[PDB]
């Protein structure tokens, strides 16, 4: 039993890799969210926007940490109709919209600019299709290959912690010395830790 935060803030790639990044994340799926359409697709996706759904633990980060992430990924300071990329917030319960709410209040009165987020309550959140899942692992061919087999396939594999963060290392948001750390909280058999490893150092070059 996990908590979640389904957010909204452009094309998802970016976000998928760097929410993975971050310590108390557990996982992500991208999909899509906001609209009034059952089943979208990317090709199909009427009035909902790209998402991120986030699975956290709630003891190690919190709904606040966050929406600061959020906050700082990018910066929704004009108003436009392009359902697909808009900056929203999807709260789960009261609790999420208050916090919501008011750190959106807390950020235009430090910074002097309105906020275009919308904060609405989180109907259904539908998945994006496997070619978008954890992207930039899915196109970094041997690493992708070598993991997906260690954990059983495809879906088991982009339902992981760890490829959150190998995602969010190939996208440059997480340090080797942290992955590292990640990889070794797995277990991994020596052998297959060894493969992985000497993928991800050539990786970093
Ligand atoms: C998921 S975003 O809407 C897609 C952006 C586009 N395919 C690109 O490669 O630049």
């Amino acid at each position: 039993k996990l908590s979640i935060a389904v957010f909204a803030l452009g094309c998802f790639w970016g976000p998928d890799a760097q929410f993975g990044s971050i310590k108390g994340v557990v996982s992500t799926r991208v999909g899509y969210a906001g609209g009034t359409t059952n089943n979208p697709s990317y090709y199909n996706l009427g009035d909902h926007s790209d998402s991120i759904e986030i699975q956290y633990d709630a003891n190690v980060i919190t709904y606040g940490e966050l929406l600061n992430i959020f906050w700082n990924l990018h910066n929704p300071v004009y108003e436009t109709t392009n359902r697909q990329y808009m900056s929203r917030i999807f709260y789960l319960d009261d609790g999420q919209k208050s916090e919501a709410l008011e750190m959106k209040r807390q950020i235009e009165a430090a910074n002097g600019e309105k906020i275009y987020t919308e904060i609405v309550p989180l109907e259904n959140f539908y998945l994006a299709e496997g070619y978008h899942q954890k992207y930039y692992l899915q196109n970094t061919t041997k690493l992708y290959q070598t993991l997906k087999a260690i954990y059983g396939g495809f879906g088991n594999l982009v339902r992981s912690t760890l490829a959150a963060r190998m995602n969010g290392y190939i996208a440059g948001n997480l340090s080797i010395a942290s992955l590292k750390e990640e990889m070794d909280l797995v277990e991994l058999p020596e052998d297959q830790y060894e493969k992985v490893l000497s993928i991800v150092e050539e990786i970093k070059l």
